[PDB]
């Protein structure tokens, strides 16, 4: 269907351009919250987390949606996206997007989660979210390097 | 197509110059309705509202059925820079465009919210950019009014 | 000529959208400098000033190009644009764009000036610059009201 | 036209996803040439350069005749937010598009400068927005490299 493809392509492009222009203007805490919110909204998922480690110990640096439900839910060796179905739980569907930096594996992960079972985002939507995750990862790392130099 | 793009660009300029000129002339309630109505028409989106916050979020203008408009979340979004296109499949308003209002003061103090009853592709980027500027023009004028009112309240 | 019109319309639209999105993100001093620079570049004029008064006495709050040449050059009752030819001078052509606020007349003016005689910008270019001047004027006034409330 | 806009949007996405993927793989000099070449091709602009500053402004990549490129001003523009389209009638490069580079650090530290030897209309807004994001992707990666180099220099 060309209309659904048409819609698909536009939504992806707007996500990238809109999130990118905002991300580079915001201070670190706001940035992480806002990228997470925009990522979640793109796939219509009602919860999310940004997790970061190795600054080993996992820290939640942004959250979207119920903290109780999100507590009901970190692989530093992961590099690829993963869609998890979790039948009969409070967050039945979860998308994991590893944040990759200077070392092997990942130093964090974007976690997008939904309170209702839903379809996995399609391959092309994941590819766009991965591009965005690369930009976020670079800014997370750069902010850490900036602080190390200070 | 060169001709079509030139003609679309003329339409964007008319929207901006004509509405920007008129905002100067109008009282705040009239400004809000004018911008919302014109913005909705410009991109053929059949619903819209304007949200403003400082108590809490207030809906200051509406276009289209109040019933469907009620289904939209109305959260303050002071951090927002630039637009957001949202797909909300299966809902009463499956497509939504957010255009923040930001003046001279720190933070966005409102959002122009356009919405459509059926799934459509996001409007052309330069339509979106024009609507974002129209929101910015509205914001400057609404903020001016607020600030002058606040200053007269101060005595 | 449809191509020159095509070019004309695009340049005007980009000016408005680009200047507007930047203006609302910048602190007051930067804002005034950047709107002036963008205005000047739009009409390919190599000098400019932003003048403000009534905070009566005229203050230069942004400048573009040679301060010496600009010294070689304020009506608070003016409201319309004006193109001045000044034959045999250091700045042979000048565009004045009054900044209108809460009172009759203007509280400032954008001055765009060129070191070489050139054609006046066309009516449509002036109309776009006037729209931009209205946005700038509102922000100048709002910044003053903000300070008055503080 | 719906079909044409969908196809243009596919081309913008390819540019972004494909180039963004490749930036990860490449050394800094290669990153700069790749983005400049692809950006110029994408909007059919026959010249370009990349400017970066911290001594002073340095031209770090070029595309097209160095002779015509020399005619462009090379001033640091740390305050710039978003693009700028310039008409420079009668010059060697009568049309110029500026796309700032901004990372995590305060201020823009460079500009992608695209330019054309003949007057053309500004590219479509969503082409411009895509090129601006490509500059942003480049910036993040160039800044990362700079910062890691600065940190190894620190011992």
């Amino acid at each position: 269907n060309a209309y659904r493809q048409s819609q698909s392509r536009a939504a992806r492009l707007r996500l990238l351009v809109d999130t990118g222009q905002e991300l580079i203007q915001l201070p670190p805490e706001a940035m992480r919250k806002c990228v997470l919110q925009r990522a979640c909204a793109f796939v219509a998922m009602d919860h999310g987390l940004l997790l970061e480690w190795g600054a080993n110990g996992v820290q939640t640096t942004a959250r979207h949606g119920s903290k109780e439900r999100l507590s009901t839910l970190a692989d530093p060796l992961a590099i690829g996206p993963q869609w998890l179905e979790r039948p009969g739980t409070h967050l039945p569907c979860v998308l994991l997007l590893p944040l990759r930096g200077a070392d092997e594996g990942s130093f964090g992960t974007l976690v997008l989660a939904n309170s209702v079972a839903i379809s996995a985002p399609d391959g092309e939507d994941i590819e766009s979210l991965q591009l965005l995750a690369t930009l976020l990862a670079a800014h997370l790392e750069n902010n850490r390097l900036l602080e190390a130099l200070v």
